């Protein structure tokens, strides 16, 4: 039985307004409703993994599990294998996949991230899990954050603390937070960000979406606006938006958007916003491909609609050569030249890179680079040709150029990380220098750039 090299993969999210679901919900798991949706001719082929993020959900993790099963089974006639599932207050994930993954998932991780101080600690926040599908990491985020149409800050602020502290992934890559952890990392859920026009705009917005011409609206979405101004979400992809507004409805139809302030609302207007998302971030060159993002029409247990997407995800095979792992390929080295770090930092240390790679047998700490000033008051941290040579464990180029080089540029002071980035391996040319280049992040804050040129030597 051949190894994959891809996989499909089901990302749902749905607020459940603290409402037990109705006996049919069959819908979302085909991606069946408004927006992109899945081909009739695809209905009874199973995903290979099923991730399901709630928010307000009022089930116990049993209740929910025996519902999400049953109904894959309905669907596809698969009994699905549950991978993890975790809870934090009212927050869900559950990962759900076919059983002949089984033996191709381990170094399952899951955790939760608690969002805000005293008054604003008590319901908001994410759960996660990550895994190995054989050499591919995989992380989901389930977030549910601050709600209110003028705490979009606040929104930003719960996505910083989420990225920082929540621990996924391969605890060996320390400088690295989930945004350079993964293969693929996607990350979902009520994401609470508003289309901003004014309140007297309500029956103006409500007409635009019975017409279904949401151009308008989605020029004021609070999370497109905020990612436009790198506020959020730096480096994620969206799928375009071509459902309506997955939230605020009355329950029990999707003719009604519930908009008016109330008491239960805290006399907060709840236009019709996109609240309920699904985004991702993949390292360079790998594939993946959204096949699907909607909304389902025929559950209204909640006031807001279940959203789906779904993706085409490249995965790569637990390569064994006679060499690694366990030792180096001699036949396989990875050269650096001309290579600087632009930093935004006002700071003066001196600066060192390290190199972390699956590729690598551990990781590989360069000699301090030169600093100098840049035209326009930049701080460029020169290597030149003085960085290492990287030598992998396996040197085949059907391995070594399906690999990534994730790079921290650490002050030598504090051995502190100023700037995470990732270079592909998936060259034009081997033996060959060629441009690489990476934007660098720390605690996802854009704060400079790697840029140089590589020679990658493999077996061929
Ligand atoms: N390595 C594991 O512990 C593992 C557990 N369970 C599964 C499942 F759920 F797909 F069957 N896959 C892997």
């Amino acid at each position: 039985q051949p190894e994959p090299d891809m996989i499909t993969i089901f990302i749902g999210t749905w607020n459940m307004g603290n409402a037990p679901p109705p006996k049919k919900i069959t819908s979302w798991f085909l991606s069946k409703g408004q927006g992109k949706t899945r081909d009739d001719s695809a209905d009874y082929i199973p995903h290979d993994i099923y991730v399901i993020g709630t928010q307000e959900d009022p089930l116990s993790e049993k209740e929910w599990l025996e519902i999400l099963k049953h109904s894959l089974q309905e669907i596809t006639s698969v009994t699905f294998k549950t991978v993890a599932i975790h809870t934090l207050w009212n927050i869900r994930i559950v990962v759900l996949a076919k059983p002949e993954h089984e033996n191709r998932i381990s170094h399952i991780c899951t955790d939760n991230v608690k969002t805000g101080i005293a008054n604003t600690l008590g319901n908001k926040g994410a759960v996660g899990v990550s895994f190995m599908f054989n050499g591919t990491s995989l992380g989901f985020v389930n977030s549910h954050l601050t709600s209110g149409s003028e705490k979009k800050l606040r929104r930003n602020q719960n996505y910083m603390n989420i990225l920082r502290f929540l621990a996924l992934g391969d605890k060996k890559l320390s400088p690295f937070n989930i945004t350079h952890r993964f293969t693929h990392l996607f990350w979902f859920g009520d994401l609470n960000y508003r289309v901003d026009l004014p309140t007297w705009e309500a029956e103006t917005i409500i007409q635009k979406i019975k017409q279904q011409q949401y151009a308008d609206l989605l020029s004021h979405d609070q999370l497109l606006t905020e990612r436009r101004e790198q506020k959020v979400f730096l480096h994620f992809e969206e799928e375009e938006i071509t459902f309506a507004p997955t939230y605020r409805f009355e329950r029990l139809t999707r003719d009604k958007y519930a908009y008016t302030k109330q008491k239960a609302t805290g006399m907060k207007y709840n236009l019709p916003s996109w609240c309920d998302r699904v985004l991702w971030k993949s390292y360079p060159l790998v594939h993946v491909v959204c096949q699907s993002y909607g909304s389902t029409s025929d559950i209204m247990t909640s006031d807001h609609s279940p959203v789906f997407a779904t993706f085409e995800a490249g995965v790569t095979s637990q390569f064994v050569s006679k060499n690694g792992p366990g030792t180096v390929d001699s036949q396989g080295q990875i050269e650096f030249l001309r290579c600087y770090a632009t930093l935004k930092t006002k700071s003066q240390t001196k600066f060192y890179l390290e190199f972390h790679s699956s590729c690598l047998e551990s990781f590989v700490k360069s000699q301090e680079g030169e600093n100098e000033e840049g035209s326009e008051g930049e701080l460029v941290v020169k290597f030149g040709e003085t960085l290492p040579k990287l030598k992998p464990i396996i040197s085949d180029p059907e391995y070594l150029l399906d690999q990534h080089i994730l790079i921290s540029i650490k002050s030598s002071d504090s051995d502190e990380s100023y700037g995470e980035g990732c270079i592909a391996l998936r060259l034009e040319a081997t033996e060959t220098q060629l441009p690489i280049y990476t934007p660098l992040t720390h605690h996802g804050e854009l704060t400079g750039h790697f840029q140089g040129e590589i020679k990658l030597q493999t077996s061929q």
